């Protein structure tokens, strides 16, 4: 009941914001965050859904789908925690996020930010295996947010009520795409929706399995 | 100069608090920091050991002994001014540490004894035994993450209860720590830091002046 | 399944020996290693009480007081095929992981026995890191006793496996987790050894220990 | 003692490393180069920049333009003797990886070009740009196990094949690599690294001689 294949797992997603207040102050806090598989099957959504929320022209959801493996493709619904003082203090805003495999491969990390099903940036990251506890380990490391996810993300915290933060938010997508850039086999495809939580605990999220009827 | 012989060199001493308040939220506040930088700088300034001996536990393994036993050039006085200003959420999720690092040319088995003291005596002792890493060049000696023993908790939540910062600098004057190094082989002295504590009125936060100990 | 609970869960064990040559070459060997199919096979806990201490705060007690299902005899066979160059730059460690859903005080107790009888005990208190949605509790490089390091030397110096084993027979160690404010014991391994024959190296084989 | 850093840049760690994992139980990290974190004392031995703009590319972008732009105080020379002395095994899970690590009283964004050149040809440029941590009262930017090109995990390999080091020194008359890190906001050089490779006499070290770069 989590993100993975026989040939690739998520361990670990983490979006934040680190703050440096002084040399005596240090804050991290947590927008989004998926932690590693621990032991019913998991829902399934209908991938048609979906298909105005992402670009569907070449290399597009609809084609990637197609190709296969249909096991490979998940949805995943964010509720990100927004409840952060948002500093004057040098500010950080990362992405962190870890995969492991039996396999030893070079692997390709697509992340398409999407507007209106229109990708307005893609960054993309390529990562080589490390042997660590008995299993292979693929680890992006604090890359950095990108101006305009910087922006939104402030844009959002400024609208006074949550209905509206989650009105913007359902034009909002990110689709991440993990390939073994060898094969170009879709090890990982994770078509990601966000609302904002209203949660005390902060931050959640809901992993869904798509199909086609 | 800094902290440091030839046989050994202080990188890094941290004493701080972190507190996870919820899973999405994660603060580290540093009370005393001393880092070794590439100097631009004078020789450190000197001060007469004898001005201290009341401060510090004395006869058997005491600092007078420690000093007299030698060498000299391993015995440091270091004033610190501590960084108080933190919310404690109750202890909640709160995990209170030191971080030490020292480095040398040579690979040793080093004792790390801590005295907590009271008007000169001592209240608390801790030892910590760290065998050497090969990093970049150089035998490292980390204790990463070292838990605060109950007595210097509860001593910061005692303080922090205080008002005034006026009020601190009195219970202060009479809290001292000795940090001793030692080769556990050889039983030399590598450092030893007498450390004496005021609380910070400074903006930037954390301060501190490190001297040479000497007889004269 | 794995060596864990709802409570505490082993993520790692790692006995081990770095060599450093020379400033350009480095060397790490794993003895013995644990990383997180059917249910784990049941052992009779009555099988081992005398292979561990059975005084005030022994096995059997501990099993008596449980969880039981905090319990599990782990069999190690150790990877011996390694080259002591001499103990010139050499470090005998032991890394272990857990993890939780709770934030706790957990002490570790490692009980090294001969015949059933303790020759050392290493008590280590840890503190949990929250990460990657969990707190995790991390002793990243514990330093072997004298005891042990003389102990694999000694084995080592055998001309044949099964001398080994023979040797291996009546050594065990009961590593203990207990949350150090409520004095639960949160997991219990009950390790036994032999060395390994086997061109993939370590290996090892989990049980739960149970009464019947 | 020897140290290449200004005031506001100070390299702490350059390593350039082979791991192999033979087997689930067997690591082993070897170092080809490395320069370690290092402090009145005289200058540093100088050598006039002319001497080595062949070796390195030139027109626009190129070494001469950026020593002309300045500042000169963030030019060095680096000679590397490598340590070649390892057993490349047959697929046994290698990882080729360079680390590195700065340090600076300032807050910056800083990018890390590097430019491998042979006869003074650009063959490959990586560029990585690298955020502070603040870290024992100071910013640190650490690139963490960089992955090694096909081109040098290769020329590595071809050098190894040769039977006597002369015949490697030979080849490496030829090879150069550029170290160039940049302010990303400003677009200031913070440091400048032109580097020379031999392979060391010695069986079982590596060794660096660094010199400023003036005109
Ligand atoms: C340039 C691309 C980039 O900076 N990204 C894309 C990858 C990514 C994924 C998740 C997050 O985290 C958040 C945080 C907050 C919200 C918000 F605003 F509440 F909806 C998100 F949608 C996503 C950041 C990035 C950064
Ligand atoms: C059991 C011993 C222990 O826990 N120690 C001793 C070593 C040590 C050194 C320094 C600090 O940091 C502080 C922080 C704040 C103050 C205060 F409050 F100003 F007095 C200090 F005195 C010392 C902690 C320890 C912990
Ligand atoms: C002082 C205690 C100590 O040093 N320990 C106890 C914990 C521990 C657990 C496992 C190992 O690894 C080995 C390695 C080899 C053998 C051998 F030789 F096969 F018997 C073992 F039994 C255990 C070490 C320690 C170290
Ligand atoms: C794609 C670029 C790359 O992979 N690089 C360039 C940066 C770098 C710097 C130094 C080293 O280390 C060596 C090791 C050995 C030799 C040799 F062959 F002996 F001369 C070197 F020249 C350089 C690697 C890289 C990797």
């Amino acid at each position: 009941r989590s993100i993975g294949t026989t040939k690739l797992r998520l361990v670990e997603f983490s979006a934040f914001l680190e703050q440096q207040r002084d040399p005596d102050s240090y804050n991290k806090h947590l927008f989004v965050h998926i932690g590693h598989h621990c032991p019913p099957p998991l829902e399934s959504v209908d991938i048609r859904q979906i298909y105005d929320k992402f670009p569907e022209k070449k290399g597009g959801l609809k084609e990637l789908f197609g190709k296969g493996p249909q096991n490979a493709f998940f949805l995943v619904k964010f509720w990100a925690d927004l409840n952060c003082n948002i500093q004057d203090a040098g500010a950080f805003y990362g992405v962190t996020s870890q995969y492991e495999s039996s396999e030893n491969m070079t692997v390709t990390c697509s992340t398409k930010v999407c507007s209106f099903g229109k990708q307005v940036v893609e960054k993309v990251e390529t990562e080589y295996a490390r042997f660590e506890n008995g299993r292979f380990v693929y680890r992006i490391n604090r890359s950095p947010m990108c101006e305009y996810m910087i922006n939104f993300i402030h844009k959002l915290k400024h609208l006074p009520e949550k209905y509206m933060m989650n009105s913007v938010l359902e034009n909002f997508t990110i689709l991440l795409v993990v390939t073994n850039r060898d094969t170009q086999e879709t090890l990982l495809c994770m078509a990601c929706v966000f609302e904002v939580s209203n949660s005390e605990h902060g931050a959640q999220h809901h992993i869904y399995r798509l199909v086609k009827d």
